[PDB]
């Protein structure tokens, strides 16, 4: 059964809510993004409308054949009608295709859904800018003072410098870097546009990769890895054993592999500046972590409460104990008594 976070009230409506059946007074199911643990449950055979954006609707179609029929691809920034309720799509600044959606109930009440996001500035000037929000269902996933970790940009930074170095010492080693999800294209992508390489892919995540309108992407990524010098693998197989194996299996055209895995937060974030990380090293193996989020740190978060100020506010994220949701609850009526909301 839908937890209660899951519905919109006053309306037909659900928000990332596939795996619990038909959901009783259900007439739309909006999804946010293409991550598993919000998609669980869509299939060929689901036949209600899916609300989303044109990249998500492209994934459903040829990812998990989700028949066209019902889906209902809206564009972002543009006030459009469902069931007879006002929405809007903005971008999430999560992975490709993430979107908030704001709801204008029938009543008068309006509804920010955040679904997963990384809160930036730039949403101070989006259309939310335009008038007041009641209740705010938030991505709560790094709601504590202890979430630091660098902005994307610096991240890129080192990891193009790093890489190149690496490949400028020695022009027969491979770069490799792991994924296991939509999301943080940026990493591989920048590194081998500093190589002056393309991509090279499983079958399977090149047709993943084609379905994200990205720009030029053809230029950018192929099944050939042959022909590649940045390999991607499974985030599982970013290990010495791993690594190891894939590295026989390039027939001597390489001597060496370093190795990236972003992660979310780590606790060496707790202790280390990005200028200052080290890789973990076995003989010819080197494996950096590198902390890029695709989630607000807690300072970014709180940075945009604080600005839309909210009469409510519904976690979306950490909600399954009482200590992380008394946790939650201090730092948001901190947050009101600091701006004087
Ligand atoms: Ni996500």
């Amino acid at each position: 059964t839908c937890p209660f976070y899951k519905k919109i009230p006053g309306t037909g409506f659900t928000v990332d809510a596939f795996q619990y059946g038909v959901v009783e007074g259900c007439t739309a199911y909006f999804l946010t993004h293409f991550h598993s643990d919000h998609y669980a449950g869509l299939s060929k055979h689901f036949t209600f409308p899916v609300y989303c954006s044109e990249i998500t609707g492209n994934l459903l179609k040829n990812k998990l054949h989700v028949q066209e029929q019902y889906i209902h691809p809206l564009p972002l920034d543009t006030e459009c009608i469902v069931n007879g309720v006002k929405v809007v799509l903005l971008d999430a600044n999560h992975c490709p295709g993430a979107v908030m959606i704001l709801f204008y109930l029938p009543n008068g009440t309006v509804i920010l859904h955040t679904g997963d996001f990384r809160a930036d500035p730039s949403m101070e000037r989006s259309l939310l800018a335009d008038q007041k929000v009641h209740m705010l269902y938030l991505d709560t996933t790094y709601c504590s003072p202890e979430y630091t970790f660098p902005s994307q940009q610096e991240v890129i930074r080192f990891a193009i410098n790093t890489a190149f170095e690496a490949v400028t010492l020695n022009p027969h080693a491979l770069v490799v870097c792991g994924t296991y999800s939509i999301g943080k294209e940026k990493v591989f992508l920048a590194i081998a546009d500093v190589l002056g390489s393309k991509v090279g892919m499983s079958q399977e995540k090149y047709k993943t990769l084609q379905c994200l309108n990205i720009p030029e992407i053809n230029s950018l990524i192929t099944t050939d890895m042959c022909s590649s010098l940045v390999h991607l693998l499974p985030m599982m197989q970013i290990n010495f054993k791993g690594l190891q194996s894939h590295l026989k299996k390039c027939g001597g055209k390489y001597n060496q592999i370093l190795a990236f895995r972003p992660t979310g937060w780590t606790h060496s974030n707790k202790f280390t500046r990005i200028a200052d990380v080290i890789p973990q090293t076995k003989g010819n193996i080197s494996i950096y972590g590198i902390p890029y989020s695709e989630h607000s740190s807690y300072l970014e978060m709180k940075r945009f409460v604080q600005w839309l100020k909210p009469q409510k506010i519904i976690p979306t994220v950490n909600v399954g104990t009482w200590k992380s949701r008394s946790t939650m609850e201090k730092y948001f009526r901190e947050w009101k008594l600091e701006a004087g909301y």
